[PDB]
């Protein structure tokens, strides 16, 4: 019993965190095999940040300009290349602690663990979701750039995020491990703002099925809804549209609890209308949207209470 | 910016998790040097001296990854079983066994079959239970904090209570709370809110730019404690006020000044507003967690 925002064990990722220094800029890198991956803005000198020409800044650099530190050992840079917004530093030592891994690009609504690091040293781990506006509501301070997001289903680490910047609203933007940003963001200190955020509907529904599995049904009603009527109501509360794919994905949880997806949609419609009236669901007074259908199946029991 | 429930990096602890099997019971163990620590109920009103005397070393199967460790000795310390093994753990970190107080927080590495599956942050409730997330097979999962390079082990999971909350011991086998390690009529006591932690989280909201709950008023410690008793909040002591000094100095808001904001939130609610993305007053972040997350401390 119980339902926590659970992160994956960070050990496999801790053994990959290094410190990357270029002139006066220090940030974090990810050392996998003989390559260190880091945000390309490590070559920028703050003023450069307004309109940097990365190709022009990189051509002026040599291998020995990049200092890479793994614990108390300096790694020797023997090559460098840029791939989109990521700098790839070829080093002379393959990481002996390199886990089995993949680079995966995630979609909005997906969750992942974040290993927040400063000076190549991990300081904390937390659970996150890619928001529909492609930002993440993380906890990052100056020096956290290059911190990574990941999932560890089986013994394979899937790296999905690298931290690059904080927007004016306190939310965070970054890239996949191939250097492609999530969202319409640029690694430029230009006037950039996160788009209006929406609630991840499929995740709120998954969390409602998790509340039912843990023994709570106070929020259910005798009504059902069509998918169209549900979406017309949900859009008024700034909820993401629910698609037929989302309904399909909720099938296993619907079968485990005996509550049809559109019947759970009718409970959600009513929760949006009524609020909770002094009650909580899984210890929360708000509708939680940072647990996917897959996270609920992973954490919750296979036997409902 | 941002404020998350953050756990310590679990790597140093992952390298200590093993699977312990005795008879039909399988649970988790903590392998430090040449000793595996696990709940004594792995041998199961139980008489643990009588059950243990009937066991030999070869009755305990200890698995570290895909390698079997050979048990060469065993002893009991309170509610923990200590299995002497023939191999010292090469991944043994620098560590201490510490007993924590209610209100203190720690990270939990939840495991099943000696394999870590998740990490989360939680607090020792005033009623000595932890509101964790554990399923059958989680017994022997451990709680810890990290101070520089040193892991301080503070909790070992033993059982789930009928309300879904959890009970366990320190690493010396002494239970937190009035619990016993046996399936009997046991219940969690009435819980209270950790006042010093709610105040720390209010200072964290101020540091992050959330100030709507601030007011011009102050209060005495006595008047604040009379209001806290009415709302099932733990009494605030002079020690708690002293501990909040650094956060009070960083924000310019006196502790009793913040207490007058908390009294208003208790007597009037949030009125459709949130604090750090929450509609409830959060009590599982200590003053030290707030200073650590709003500073950038690494391990
Ligand atoms: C809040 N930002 C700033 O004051 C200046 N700034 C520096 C840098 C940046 O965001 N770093 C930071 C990353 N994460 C958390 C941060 C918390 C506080 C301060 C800086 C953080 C940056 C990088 C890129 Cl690729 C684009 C823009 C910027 C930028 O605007
Ligand atoms: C809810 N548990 C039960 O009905 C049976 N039960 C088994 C066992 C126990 O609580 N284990 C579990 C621990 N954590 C999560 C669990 C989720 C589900 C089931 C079992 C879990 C136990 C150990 C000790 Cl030392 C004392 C009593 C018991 C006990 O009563
Ligand atoms: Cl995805
Ligand atoms: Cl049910």
């Amino acid at each position: 019993s119980g339902f926590r925002k659970m992160a994956f064990p960070s050990g496999k990722v801790e053994g990959c965190m290094v410190q990357v220094t270029c002139g006066t800029t220090t940030l974090n890198g990810l050392w996998l095999d003989d390559v260190v991956y880091c945000p390309r803005h490590v070559i920028c000198t703050s003023e450069d940040m307004l309109n940097p020409n990365y190709e022009d800044l990189l051509i002026r650099k040599s291998n020995h300009n990049f200092l890479v530190q793994a614990g108390n050992v300096q790694l020797r840079v023997i090559g460098h290349s840029m791939q989109n917004c990521v700098l790839k530093l070829k080093v002379d030592t393959a990481n002996p602690k390199t886990p089995k891994y993949k680079f995966v690009r995630i979609q909005p609504g997906q969750t992942f663990s974040v290993l927040a690091c400063y000076n190549g040293s991990p300081s904390g781990v937390y659970q996150c979701a890619m928001r529909p506006n492609f930002t993440i509501k993380g906890s990052f301070l100056n020096g956290s750039c290059g911190s990574v997001g990941f999932n560890i289903d089986y013994d394979c680490v899937s790296f999905c995020y690298m931290h690059h910047m904080e927007l004016p609203t306190g939310v965070h933007a970054g890239t996949d491990l191939e250097g492609n940003f999530y969202g319409p963001f640029v690694d430029r200190q230009t006037a950039q703002a996160a788009g209006t955020d929406t609630t991840i509907t499929v995740n709120v529904l998954a969390w409602l099925y998790a509340a039912v599995i843990n023994g709570d049904r106070w929020f259910l009603n005798r009504f059902t809804t069509t998918l169209n009527d549900f979406n017309l109501v949900a859009m008024k509360y700034n909820y993401e549209p629910l698609t037929q794919d989302h309904v399909d994905i909720l099938g296993p949880l619907s079968a485990q609890t005996g509550i049809a997806v559109l019947d759970m949609c009718a409970s959600l419609k009513e929760l949006l209308q009524n609020g909770m009236n002094g009650r909580t669901i899984l210890g929360s007074a708000l509708l939680e949207d940072e647990f996917t259908p897959f996270d609920v199946v992973r954490q919750c029991s296979g036997v409902t209470f």
